[PDB]
């Protein structure tokens, strides 16, 4: 899993981290 900056949708589940809505990426 990512965490930082990557590509998240809402629970993509693309990062264990959390998804920052502001770039639609991860924290």
């Amino acid at each position: 899993c990512k965490s930082p900056g990557s590509s998240c949708s809402p629970t993509s589940y693309n990062c264990c981290r959390s998804c920052n809505p502001y770039t639609k990426r991860c924290y």
